[PDB]
């Protein structure tokens, strides 16, 4: 729609904050100082790498008009298979990683993404981040079905303590099984829309994560 | 009204800018490189002082309920003969100010205040600004008339030729008479509510110009 | 080392978030759901109350070329007696005041100012802020001088359990007595600098609270 | 030199503002009402494609430890030819080509990517951005290897009126020629580092352009 072509602003605009709980890494990681190996969570797509290079090509190829690429099981031997070769890690993830490798934690990737025959993710995820063999575990491809947070059963079986998500439904299925949910901003050129609001369940949002 | 408890926000939001054109000082003077010595004026309140500590005292004294008082000449006597002592001189006023001395402009200050029969406004700003003689002028009270800009004929007669203010009528009084007119943030803190919407005429407004 | 004219920006600083625990008035008080009435603290300047004004009379009337005048009774006598009709009450203070004595609390003030003879910032605060009399405590004057108690101690005495404040010392006040300091934003036209840094301790601290 | 736990931040940090002159795309439209039609310009990569997708498997494939595959023809050759298909259209660039268009301008794409046998890129462009057969211009790669034009002498040869794009080199290519260089944001996920400071010349920055 149309708007003002000089809109103007003031000090109290420029100033304003939501009431949001912010939180560094260095912050995380000294909460959790003296606590002993836990198992703990991260969302993938969004979260860890910044995917929607393959979800553009995705809707592209398969669905220019719909969301039908996302229950294509053509699109999902794409996905999982090498197109993230082009996403681009996120530094707040590497950052959350090597802070959860450096604790002994064993980490988790759960992912809304379906399953296919073979996967590469798991192996794209272990070298980008450099996550040793001990601590890394196999991508749990948990899929998509409305009405269920298909996440939140996986949380509670791998006893992970901490998830952490860009989107509504990462937060409700740490919220699910009494895990601590952690928020990482979406990055606002992903295809991915709209963004999410962080912070909606007064959780903590990690600062400056949408890179 | 009641609002979400937590409404959190994203990226996009986070990085939001309006299309203002925002200046320095430094940049303004820089604008001036080599023009010789000329007339430029300000707006008084909330453009060079913080006066709401003498407009507020008024409103309580004089008419607790309603704008009453800035028609009332016993307030406009208080107002102009030493309630300015309370008045907190603007750090983007000092800088102005003391950038138009270096080029050797002369000084006007146009308020919307109106006329007493003496006046003390004139030697606190001089005081307080450190403005010599030769550059100081003395303070033009051109009062408050509905269906009028009162500054602009001031503007005009004293061959103004930039005009910094917070308000709307500033910078249209600016615009009535060809001049450059430039926006000062009115601060957030201020009793004169609601806050302009500095930058809605397409005109420059000073960064961090609220103090 | 350069202060450049046109120094420029990215997206990655526009974003930019510092770590800071936000918090709203209403998520204040849905914390304090169910609990019965209680003692709640305010420090005065740059909390409830923008008395600028008066320091900055204060100062220039008092020790233009020091800070002596805090140090000066005569001045303390003016500032105590009068001098806050100038003062500009905060729009956070007025929402945190009527919250709590809502919930039927018990309202201190807590200032380091110095004492007088007599003072009206009681009446002052009680009439600008409508605290009932039953709600309604005489400002508390702590401090290190012989007689006196510290803030600490005062919030010790009156089980002062959550204290409201600008400055470091209100928050580390609170916490030494087990209380919860709650951090509000000085206004960046406040005579009283440097700003702290509000979140320094990791507090709450208030959206919006500069005004 | 300590990065604190805890930093906190302050109401003149919350508020600051670089002094840049934003723009939107309705203001640039507005600044051309009446303007016949004209060739305009853009840069590719990070102005029109978040192209990093492609850049960051090409560094991972070819040169791993270092910036070498930017030199090396394997590289450029999968680039050019069908990596795109993974970029990201900017909406900024969806906006400024549409109302471009609309006018009649003559759409030209000026890139310093290596030329290769044959490029795909042109089509991409075409294809996204819906640029019909009339307003639309190969590609044109510019630079300085043996039989290239730089990208300030092609604006000369097409009459580029304006070149859009995001690094400082945009800039100052339009400002060598006569032409007027707006600038966009490079997002802060591309892998193009550092991000440049928009807005270094004083030039036009548009709002909100990092997606
Ligand atoms: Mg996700
Ligand atoms: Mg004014
Ligand atoms: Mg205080
Ligand atoms: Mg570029």
């Amino acid at each position: 729609s149309p708007s003002p072509l000089n809109p103007g602003t003031n000090v109290a605009r420029l100033a304003e904050q939501a009431p949001i709980h912010w939180v560094s890494v260095a912050q995380i990681e000294n909460s959790l100082a003296g606590r002993p190996p836990m198992a703990v969570g991260f969302d993938i797509d969004d979260t860890v790498l910044f995917s929607s290079p393959g979800f553009w090509r995705g809707k592209k190829t398969f669905s220019p008009e719909s969301e039908d690429y996302l229950k294509n099981p053509v699109f999902w031997e794409k996905m999982n298979n090498g197109w993230d070769e082009f996403s681009i890690p996120k530094e707040v993830a590497r950052q959350l990683i090597d802070m959860h490798v450096r604790r002994g934690d064993a980490i988790f990737f759960v992912t809304g993404r379906s399953p296919t025959k073979t996967e590469t993710v798991s192996k794209t995820l272990a070298d980008n981040f450099h996550i040793p063999a001990t601590n890394m575990n196999p991508v749990i491809f948990a899929g998509d079905k409305p009405g269920q947070n298909t996440k939140s059963q996986w949380l509670q079986d791998k006893n992970i303590r901490i998830f952490y998500g860009d989107s509504d439904n990462d937060i409700t299925a740490a919220r699910d099984v009494g895990a601590r949910g952690i928020r990482i901003l979406r990055a606002s050129n992903s295809t991915y829309k709209p963004l999410p609001q962080a912070g909606a369940f007064g959780e903590e949002v990690i600062v400056n994560s949408e890179y």
